[PDB]
């Protein structure tokens, strides 16, 4: 670089886009108004002759039906005509066969970053650690890191000869492998690790804020997070502001040095970070983040057209994704029980396919939802993605919580005293007892008494576990995983591996009961 020189370079970046290349239903977000964006700040800053990168914390896949069915093709081929620069490898981009990331791959131009991702027989990393940038004479560096909870969470499926490695150890050896050989003016970690106030990550694998602090100081100008989906905007030191406001201020994180930015998910916003570069020092001048035609429906910031040519190349993904939901995914001998003065009462054979379906999408034990929950009965005969979007319509994402046996008598204790005839009474799925005077008689999990010194593993909804419908909250306890799949799919897919589904299965037996 030049010395005495002044390189003004902006970092823009997205994360947990999650599916969604196409505008919501309230005309919120989508890479079409993202194009015109970003296009937008090119502009701006070429003729401020600065420099742009954009970056993506990764988890591109899964989340909306239009986008999972056809493996997120419009997802990087939008983020192609955005103009990505480098994406850090999520742990949804291992939800497929490792045959569909390599596609995806093939259809991104842009690199698909990890450094701590290694093939096992080998000790061999699986992608690039890392790209390089030449913005004026400049040499920037973009390493990627994946949680290493990856392979652990849930059920894992396709984790074949592949380990994940601690990603603050392999960015220690990383940032040392490029001094040496690469020498970069300055260095930009994309990550998918996922933000913690004051690094507390609890059962989580250590994320941004640990990593930050256990690596030299300002040895990074920058962490671009993802995973744990939040607007990285600090309220007060190491604490994150609850129920940030779109078009208000943000303050990044900043730890040992290192900023720590996230935007949030799913194309809502692009966060835009104002650096200046002079002599090898690398100074954030500004920072926001930019709203996507966020709306309360009002905007929150200026209205951004959704940019055309976007708009004609998703549009017939779009529009396939939408036909492709009246496809028939399976078949059912029996009605699916779904009704609300039913689900509301007692068991159903819909509840128990639906926390099946969880089950198996979790690896949990036993699970739960409201009754309220369910939407919808699906007749006897074929189904369709569509059939099941109307059981679950509202979007409701599937989580769990490991908890000790003590946990589970007291959890569903709790959730026993909710009563018929109410959207609360819940659908158990692998539960059984006899509730009596407020107290929970002969209770079992798969036909055995609960052990308070085991450890169980329960499914549920987003909804239920953040206190929906006045259940105990698990959202806020050691254990707590939230996965990202919304019930629907999880539904379907079951659905689709499972058909021809033999209703019987799912038909209650009385295992619970209360008088
Ligand atoms: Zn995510
Ligand atoms: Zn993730």
């Amino acid at each position: 670089y030049e010395q005495d020189k002044t390189y003004k370079i902006t970092v823009l970046h997205t994360n947990d886009h999650h599916g969604h290349f196409w505008r919501n239903e309230y005309g919120e977000y989508g890479l079409a108004a993202q194009k015109t964006l970003v296009d937008g700040i090119r502009k701006e800053v070429a003729a401020e002759g600065g420099s742009v990168l954009l970056l993506s914390g990764g988890d591109i896949n899964t989340g909306v039906p239009e986008s999972d069915l056809q493996d997120a093709e419009p997802d990087f081929r939008g983020m192609n005509l955005v103009g990505y620069d480098a994406m850090a490898i999520g742990n949804h981009e291992f939800d497929n066969p490792l045959t569909v990331l390599r596609q995806q791959e093939k259809w991104a131009k842009f690199p698909l970053l990890s450094a701590n991702i290694y093939q096992k027989s080998t000790g061999e990393r699986l992608f690039k650690p890392w790209a390089l940038f030449k913005r004026q004479d400049l040499k920037i560096a973009v390493i990627g890191l994946t949680t290493d909870d990856t392979a652990k969470i849930g059920n894992p499926e396709y984790f074949t000869d592949i380990e994940f490695r601690k990603p603050a150890d392999e960015a220690k050896l990383v940032i040392q492998e490029l001094q040496q050989t690469e020498k970069p003016d300055i260095i930009i970690a994309a990550t998918h690790m996922g933000h913690y106030d004051n690094g507390e990550h609890g059962s989580n694998a250590p994320g941004d804020v640990e990593m930050a602090r256990a690596l030299p100081a300002g040895s990074l100008a920058m962490i671009v997070g993802g995973h744990s989906q939040d607007p990285v905007c600090m309220a007060a030191e190491n604490k994150k502001q609850v129920d940030y406001v779109p078009g208000t201020p943000c303050k990044p994180d900043q730890q040992n040095g290192i900023w720590i930015v996230q935007a949030h998910e799913w194309g809502k916003y692009v966060g835009r970070a104002d650096f200046e570069f002079r002599n090898g020092e690398m100074k954030m001048v500004n920072y926001q983040l930019i709203p996507v035609n966020l709306k309360k429906r009002v905007l929150y910031t200026p209205e951004i057209a959704e940019n055309q040519q976007m708009i004609s190349l998703l549009s017939p993904f779009q529009n396939k994704g939408k036909a492709q939901l009246e496809v028939k995914i399976g078949e059912t001998n029996g009605r699916l029980e779904g009704d609300r003065d039913k689900v509301r009462f007692v068991q159903t054979n819909m509840g128990r396919l639906i926390l099946a379906a969880q089950m198996d999408r979790t690896g949990a034990d036993f699970a739960v939802m409201s009754g309220g929950g369910i939407r919808d009965s699906i007749e006897a005969g074929d189904i369709s993605y569509k059939n099941v979007l109307k059981v679950q319509p509202f979007g409701n994402v599937v989580v769990y919580a490991d908890m000790t046996g003590k946990e589970v008598i007291d959890y569903l204790t709790a959730v026993a005293q909710m009563k018929p005839d109410s959207g609360a009474y819940p659908q158990f799925a692998n539960v059984s007892f006899v509730a009596k005077d407020g107290k929970l008689n002969d209770l079992k999990i798969k036909g055995e008494p609960v052990d308070p010194a085991k450890t169980y593993r329960m499914a549920t909804l987003n909804f239920n576990a953040t206190g929906g419908d006045g259940y105990p909250r698990l959202d806020n306890k050691p254990g707590y995983v939230n996965t990202g799949f919304i019930d629907a799919e999880v539904l379907k897919a079951y659905i689709q591996k499972s058909s021809p589904l033999d209703v019987s299965v799912y038909e209650p037996k009385g295992e619970v009961s209360w008088q």
